[PDB]
């Protein structure tokens, strides 16, 4: 997260860190046994880390659980990042409490201008890599479809939305991929891609979760 602030330990209780011997992507806990992340974060050997704040130090509240299976959307296109969503089933259920809790799926899509909270342990520099130890937060608004398409002509599908600041300076970045975009207490987006980080006129692009609620429910139900 570039231009964000320190969230504060466990203030984003649905945030998870996907670890394969190091932090590589974020995710969101949607129930005690399932996490939603981005399909481009797929790999084998994933350990899901819940109740984290400082990813380099065990401080208490952490729960490390191996992923039993990862289900990448069948229509995910790695070239366009269309349908960039994946569900991870945990080997055992997480113990939910105040520090570890799930986030609700939306019942409707959000409109442009809605303010949302984006969080993660991704790069904090738009020029160079500087990864933080603790969880960073950023409040960003969802942009209009016309500003989004103007910024990335021919690259935005109906399963994506832009959020951020066209003036640059504040945005999600590499390492934040797979993480949550929460608006009014509902998970509306998944950090997917962008051109660089926090560059002027190049806002972040997010997977539009409201278009996948039925798929998520159907898939969880059958697995
Ligand atoms: N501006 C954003 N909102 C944004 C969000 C997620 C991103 N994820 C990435 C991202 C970048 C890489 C680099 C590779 C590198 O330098 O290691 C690349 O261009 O392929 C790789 C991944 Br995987 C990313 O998710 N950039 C991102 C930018
Ligand atoms: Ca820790």
């Amino acid at each position: 997260i570039v231009g964000g602030y320190t969230c504060g330990a466990n203030t984003v209780p649905y945030q998870v860190s996907l670890n394969s011997g190091y932090h590589f992507c974020g995710g969101s806990l949607i129930n005690s046994q399932w996490v939603v992340s981005a399909a481009h974060c797929y790999k084998s050997g994933i350990q899901v880390r819940l109740g984290e704040d400082n990813i380099n130090v065990v401080e208490g509240n952490e729960q490390f659980i191996s992923a039993s299976k990862s289900i990448v959307h069948p229509s995910y296109n790695s070239n366009t990042l269309n349908n960039d969503i994946m569900l991870i089933k945990l080997k055992s259920a997480a113990s939910l409490n105040s520090r570890v809790a799930s986030i609700s799926l939306p019942t409707s899509c959000a409109s442009a201008g809605t303010q949302c909270l984006i969080s993660g342990w991704g790069n904090t520099k738009s020029s160079g890599t500087s990864y933080p130890d603790v969880l960073k937060c950023l409040k960003a608004p969802i942009l209009s479809d016309s500003s989004c398409k103007s910024a990335y002509p021919g690259q935005i599908t109906s399963n994506m939305f832009c959020a951020g600041y066209l003036e640059g300076g504040k945005d999600s970045c590499q390492g934040d991929s797979g993480g949550p975009v929460v608006c009014s207490g509902k998970l509306q987006g998944i950090v997917s891609w962008g051109s660089g980080c926090a560059q002027k006129n190049k806002p972040g692009v997010y997977t539009k979760v409201c278009n996948y609620v039925s798929w998520i429910k159907q898939t969880i139900a059958s697995n």
